[PDB]
DNA sequence: TAACCGCGTTC
DNA sequence: TCTGGAACGCGGTTA
């Protein structure tokens, strides 16, 4: 219909956009001999690296549907090849002996958009015997395109719900009619082109011969094409103290880079003067020689950058964020100015506003950033990414002078333009471009979805490749109940108990300063008894060796136990320590694994596993419940299109209602809202389910390991260089930088395949699986724990690693010696460990088919859990809480024997936002526990940086310049959502935002992601402080605004003294740096028996009790 | 006091 | 239409 025509017409300028891009459709000659891929030299076609891949409609070249392919050849040009294939889904019968009534009644029912039926089979994991062969018959319905597959769905809709209702009433006294028999639809939700990608095994990224057979990938052709890369960034106006407006304001730069070739044009309209060509090389890795384009007016402007675009062919453009910022505003600026970005470059924006094309893949860097590169929040800026990952300082601009500096000093903006042009190509380059091209190998998507999607959907995407593969029926999409009860209290939320964490110990813990140990003799005597297995344990399943090769077994062995029996009888010692970090290697994958968890394994074919269930209900009963629904009943309620009555609403609305008058109901006869109960559970594990989900997960782990060795292997190669070579130096700590990035980069993914069975519209949900992986890893580090206090003393503890010490003298590291002269690494206290955890958690009832022709299985024992360590480091400093006998979890500090910081964990410094004085605070803090000869004299180190933070507070900030008071003071916060969404609520980012509106117009707060830098205020007194909260950008006004403003948010018209010196909130802010102080340096040291280092922090009264 | 929320962390 | 999980710290309101 009308849709169609769009459609058709989409692929036709499409069509004429990528032949001006030089995609030109290639038809491959004809071959009437066998299609054999040992035989690809001689059968005729074209070979191209793949480089994207879109879903179109053809016309006998109604529409076709098919997908275009896009290559670049191995002579320097680029062409496209397009597939056509019939969209297809199931239908499943509920009775296999009249799948034919079912066949026939859909010919004539579907006759309008059918076009093909055919009776396939398939395995059906949830079918009764489906171990044994026996398989699920289904009707496969195909079609000549989408929409005709989308119109069979609105007509089976009726037929699929009528049969979930009742049947009609006719004659009271009384075969099946062949509709009831259509039990449900089948694979009727994968994406076209996925499917596509999916049954015709084609991936971005390899190499292909398009033939008139198929495509025959070239597995001779190994590496990379080198797709034509430009990156570009755009430089705006803006007034002062607002955000840009693409219907305003204009675009004064734009900076891009083409294959290393910097570039900038410029707007003289805006811009003083033409800008020179010049060099910025912030380090020798990133040459950046940049030509200038200096252009007369805004127009001028925008077609050098759609003409230099049409001239060098880009098959990825890459910008950081501006897939909301860059596109959307270079579009608007070519709308005012007559100019259609889509017949210029073939760029415009999709369903979910993003922009894309069809030829080039926009790879948005922050999409990357925000995904996959495990860096926080607070360092997910272009600055801070540059710094972690490129290694250099980007130029900076504070924002409110680049509208200014167009006039002033233009080439100082003109370096600022090119400097985030820089680090924007090498970003892509280093990191996300060979990342993302990589993942397109092994994943149905083509560029811009592998970057975007969710991992939880590339998972589903990596798992339908492997259930396709394995002849599976997918199921279809989990679909959540709107209520559920228990024990006739209507549910508000139900859970599994996740991860154990456990705050230990809290203080400073170094090196050079001693501590006291108490070890359980009978711990040492266990150690001992399990010492000969466990040596061999290292060496035949760590290091997968035979101790029939190692010649210093018996010295190691000797040596490890002279050194435990010493400790046994010693069992109170004062040493020094040894910091070390214990952590299982990919956890619950490897959790999942060993115990051969899936969800379509929860049902000795039977391993029953316990998990921990929780839920958050009501306290009203039923005999309540039922109460207020008929309340509202009764009720009238507006309409949304002029009134309608409650059972006239949707079943959502509906409970969304009852919900908040349930939770009115139970807060006054019950006072309490919500209940929390635990209660554990069993579930049956069968060990005999085909495995496709699980060894999904255990080939990407060991993808993963890969690049996590290959880490561990740089990290030893740097360690063995002399310090003088210093390109050497720098080239392996290059190569430590990328591995550990890649093999984060695969962390997220791989976790969220234990994620999944939780993900809303999964295809393979079990809360049972997920809360059996959690409890099992909880048993696991806990286990672990019990012994280390035994022998040590533990510090920290989350989920499946132990931060603890251990007595100097504690057998420590080894190395085997083989008769090849190749040494083994052993660590003791990790073997010891892993030699547990092999000893009480391997799964031995683990299943496999042996001979699958008749069925047979074999059964052995599986287990890859182990713990790995790292250290011994030179100083930790745990934190500790302001109530009494409550520790800190998730934060700390620890520092490599050189010196230099380890870890951070969980402070403000890292976290985004937050308190500067407190962030800067926290800086110079950390490093100070390192000085000191005694545990003593450490505190006191502290105690100065501390007592000069107290100063310039105690001093009301007499001590500072007023621009590093206004940095000092500020406290930024983002909202997640606009202002209107917070109805309701006050807090201090709220108050920001509704006086920056009420100050800089509501134009402000409409965009969500508003960051509220606001200072607290004495002014309102004895008021709360989430309304004595000012946005720093008043003081930044003219002064009739300021005194207007101040006054009416102070409550006090007698106000004419506007420095923001008079107007802080100082002992807010000294209360601030006082719990900081408290929680890092005076309770802490209070624990270890010093006495208050910072006596002008008065310790808490339950801990001055305690002190006497 | 304890429940409770928003944000951004550690797993 | 998209869309991995739970445990936790902290400032701040609220019952
Ligand atoms: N983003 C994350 C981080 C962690 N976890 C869960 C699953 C992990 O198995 C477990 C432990 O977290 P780790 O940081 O130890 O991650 P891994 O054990 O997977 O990796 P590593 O080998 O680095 O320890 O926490 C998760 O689900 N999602
Ligand atoms: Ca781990």
């Amino acid at each position: 219909y009308a849709l169609s025509a769009q459609q058709l017409l989409n692929a036709s300028k499409i069509d004429d956009i990528d032949s001006m891009m030089g995609f030109e459709r290639y038809v491959p000659p004809q071959y009437n001999g066998r299609f054999d891929a040992k035989d690809i030299d001689q059968i005729p076609g074209r070979v191209g690296w793949l480089t994207n891949m879109h879903a179109t409609l053809v016309s006998q070249e109604q529409g076709i549907s098919g997908v275009d392919f896009y290559f670049l050849d191995e002579e320097g040009g680029s062409f496209k090849s397009t597939v056509v294939y019939d969209p297809y889904f199931f239908i499943a019968c509920n009775d296999e002996s009249r799948v034919n009534d079912v066949e026939e009644l859909v010919k004539k029912y579907l006759e309008s958009c059918l076009k093909s039926l055919q009776i396939i089979r398939k395995e059906d994991l949830t079918m009764d015997n489906h171990l044994l062969g026996l398989q699920k018959t289904l009707i496969k319905l195909s079609f000549v395109n989408s929409n005709q597959l989308f119109e069979a769905r609105k007509l089976l809709r009726p037929i699929l719900q009528d049969n979930a209702n009742n049947n009609v009433q006719r004659n009271i006294y009384n075969k099946v009619d062949a509709k009831h028999l259509i039990e449900d639809i089948r694979e009727y939700d994968v994406p076209y082109h996925v499917r596509v990608s999916i049954d015709k095994d084609i991936r971005v990224g390899k190499w292909y011969k398009v033939t008139q057979q198929g495509f025959i990938e070239d597995t001779r052709k190994i590496a990379f094409a080198d797709p034509v890369v430009m990156a570009f960034a755009i430089a705006t106006t803006k007034p002062p103290l607002k955000f840009p407006d693409s219907a305003v304001d204009q675009i004064m730069m734009i900076s891009y880079m083409i294959d290393g070739e910097g570039f900038l044009i410029t707007n003289r309209e805006i811009i003083s003067e033409d800008i020179e060509d010049f060099e910025y090389t912030p380090k020798p890795e990133y040459p950046g020689f940049f030509t200038i384009f200096n252009e007369n007016d805004e127009v001028a402007l925008l077609q050098r950058f759609f003409e230099h675009i049409r001239d060098v062919r880009p098959t990825v453009i890459s910008t950081f964020n501006g897939d909301f910022f860059d596109w959307p505003f270079i579009h608007n600026r070519s709308k005012i100015h007559g100019l259609d970005m889509f017949d210029e470059i073939g760029f415009a924006p999709d369903a979910e506003g993003e922009y894309k094309s069809s030829y080039c893949s926009h790879m948005d860097c922050f999409r990357w950033v925000k995904r996959d590169s495990y860096l926080p929040q607070g360092s997910q800026g272009l600055k801070a990414v540059t710094q972690s990952k490129l290694g250099y300082n980007p130029i900076e601009l504070d924002p409110e002078l680049m509208t200014p500096y167009a006039f002033e000093k233009p080439q100082h903006l003109s370096e600022y333009s090119v400097s985030d042009a820089v680090a924007t190509y090498y970003l892509y380059m280093k990191y996300v471009h060979p990342f993302i091209f990589s993942l397109c190998t092994i994943i149905p998507l083509n560029p811009d979805e592998t970057l975007r999607k969710g991992t939880g959907t590339l998972c589903e995407m990596l798992l339908m490749v492997q259930a396709y593969q394995h002849n599976i029926l997918l199921p279809n999409k989990h679909t959540d109940p709107i209520e559920r009860f228990y024990d006739g209290h209507l549910l508000e939320s139900e859970t599994y108990v996740g991860g154990h964490v456990e705050s230990l110990e809290a203080g400073v813990f170094r090196s050079d300063l001693k501590n006291e140990f108490k070890i359980d003799p009978s711990a040492i005597d266990e150690l001992l008894q399990e010492l000969p297995e466990a040596l061999k344990f290292s060496v035949e399943v760590e290091n997968k060796s035979s101790v029939d090769k190692v010649t210093n077994f018996e010295e190691i062995k000797n040596q490890i136990t002279q050194k435990l029996l010493e400790l046994k009888e010693n069992n109170i010692r004062n040493e020094l320590p040894l910091i070390y970090h214990v952590d299982v290697a990919s956890g619950y994958p490897n959790i999942m694994t060993t115990n051969r968890l899936q969800p379509d394994s929860i049902k000795t074919c039977a391993r029953k596993l316990k998990w921990a269930w929780r839920g958050e209900f009501f306290p009203s009963k039923m005999d309540e419940y039922n109460m207020i629904k008929r309340a509202l009943q009764n009720e009238t309620f507006p309409n949304k299109n002029k009134v309608l009555t409650f059972d006239e609403l949707s079943y959502a609305d509906q409970v969304i209602h009852i919900k908040k008058r349930l939770t009115e109901y139970s807060r006054k006869v019950y006072h309490r809202v919500k209940v929390s109960e635990i209660v554990e559970r069993e579930a049956i594990v069968c060990q005999r389910e085909n495995p496709f989900y699980v060894d999904t997960v255990k080939s990407f782990r060991d993808r993963r390991y890969e690049f996590k060795g290959l880490a561990k292997t740089w990290k030893g190669n740097l360690s063995k260089i002399d310090p003088s070579d210093k390109h050497a130096r720098d080239e392996a700590k290059k190569m430590i930088v990328l591995y550990d990035s890649l093999q984060l980069a695969h962390k997220v993914i791989l976790n969220s395949f234990y994620g999944y069975v939780m993900r809303k519209g999964s295809r393979w949900y079990s809360m049972e699986m997920a809360g059996i992986t959690c409890l099992t890893g909880a048993t696991i580090i806990q286990m672990a724990r019990a012994l280390v206090e035994r022998v040590g003393r533990p510090l920290e503890l989350d989920t499946d690693g132990i931060w603890c010490i251990l007595p100097k003298s504690f057998p420590e590291t080894y190395f085997f010696t083989l008769e090849n002269g190749k040494k083994l690494y052993l660590s003791y206290p990790c073997s010891m460990l892993n030699y547990r955890v092999h000893q009480k958690f391997t799964n031995h009832q683990y299943q496999e088919l042996k001979d699958p022709l008749n069925y047979i299985y074999e059964t052995h024992s599986e287990n890859t859990i182990f713990f790995e360590v790292d250290g011994p480091y030179k100083a930790m400093i745990l934190p500790s809480s302001k109530e009494e006998g409550k520790g800190i979890k998730k934060r700390y500090a620890v520092f490599n024997e050189d010196g230099s910081l380890a870890e951070l964990k969980g402070f403000e410094l890292k976290r985004r936002g937050e308190l500067q004085l407190i962030k800067n605070f926290q800086s110079d803090i950390f490093k100070v526990f390192l000085e000191g000869d005694t545990l003593e004299g450490c505190y006191s180190a502290v105690a100065s940086v501390c007592n000069r933070w107290l100063d310039v507070l105690d001093s009301h900030g007499l001590m500072l310049e007023d621009e590093d008071l206004v940095s000092l003071i500020c406290e930024n916060r983002s909202m997640s959502k606009t202002l209107k969404e917070y109805e309701g609520q006050k807090s201090t980012s709220i108050t920001t935002a509704r006086r920056l509106g009420d100050f800089l117009g509501e134009d402000m707060v409409k965009d969500k992601g508003l960051q509220c830098k606001y200072i607290i205020s004495s002014k309102p007194f004895n008021a709360p402080v989430t309304e004595r909260a000012i946005p720093v950008a008043i003081f930044s006004a003219d002064i009739p605004i300021k005194r207007s403003f101040l006054r009416r948010w102070t409550l006090d018209p007698s106000l004419e003294d506007l420095d923001i010196r008079t107007i802080i909130d100082w002992g807010y802010y000294r209360e601030r740096l006082g719990s900081a102080i408290q929680k890092i340096i005076t309770i802490p040291a209070a624990l270890q028996g010093v006495s208050n280092p910072v006596p002008r922090v008065e310790h808490p009264d339950w801990l001055k009790r305690k002190i006497a």
